[PDB]
């Protein structure tokens, strides 16, 4: 309530001194903004890695879903976080996730060009022949997007 | 500095009493957080109309952008806020203005299939042959998402 409205914009800042104060004194780790984001969202979101990292150790839900299916890692794999989304990943962050658009992280960091984090998600199990809800998966976004590093990669 | 980052949490959270208070308190219209987004681009991206609108009054940039190159109109065109596209185009915003990814509003709003805002932005005098970075048009959106609607929105004009 109080407490994780303080929290949200305590992550939402990259205060990880202010969020380590409020989960000392029972913050609601999972507490959700107007769009469904925990605090969890918003380091990742941000990029704000030291923030996820005391967020994850006192319990936050690392396959949180906002109000359109997004868990943090469809949030890092949007920015281009690649720290995160290693930490995500190993705290037991789903790699093959789904949005409200049928989207897993991989298809985010395809579309955006993310190869690096193409190739974790890829380590983590991500499959590659998932289809979003408008049938396209990550060759097809290759295609679009003619990017040849990407098909390169999942020749392989 | 304080003043700009009371408005810019007043207009994420959609308190248009809060931002006028602030606004005669001397705030800083175009106050700019981490991300370059403006009062003017919070209220365009969670569809507050009311604060929108009260910016604008007061000489808000309707063609500001963020550190992602993304103006108000960029962002009313993602999430499909109608009634705020129309207040943006009123107030001068530019309906071809591009990002890093040199999206036009257009672009965003055919990926998202967002029709209603399509043909009010082709009203205000949006490209339809523009190409982003990757050599898209609204055709080739049109195409790609499979969009019946949209395909036969293009081939009428
Ligand atoms: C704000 O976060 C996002 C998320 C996705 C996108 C975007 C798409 C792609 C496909 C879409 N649909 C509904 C088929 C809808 C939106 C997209 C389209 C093209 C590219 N390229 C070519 C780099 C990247 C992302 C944009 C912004």
């Amino acid at each position: 309530s109080d407490l994780g409205k303080k929290l949200l914009e305590a992550a939402r800042a990259g205060q990880d001194d202010e969020v380590r104060i409020l989960m000392a004194n029972g913050a609601d780790v999972n507490a959700k903004d107007s769009r469904g984001k925990t605090p969890l969202h918003l380091a990742a979101d941000y990029g704000y890695l030291e923030v996820a990292e005391v967020l994850l150790k006192h319990g936050a839900d690392v396959n949180a879903h906002d109000v359109y299916g997004d868990t943090p890692l469809h949030l890092t794999a949007t920015w281009g976080h690649l720290e995160i989304v290693e930490v995500l990943l190993k705290n037991g962050a789903d790699a093959n996730a789904i949005d409200f658009f049928g989207w897993t992280p991989l298809h985010l960091a395809a579309y955006f060009g993310h190869l690096e984090i193409v190739e974790v998600l890829l380590k983590y199990g991500a499959d590659v022949n998932a289809q979003d809800k408008f049938g396209k998966t990550v060759f097809d976004i290759s295609v679009y997007n003619g990017d040849e590093d990407l098909a390169e990669i999942l020749q392989k």
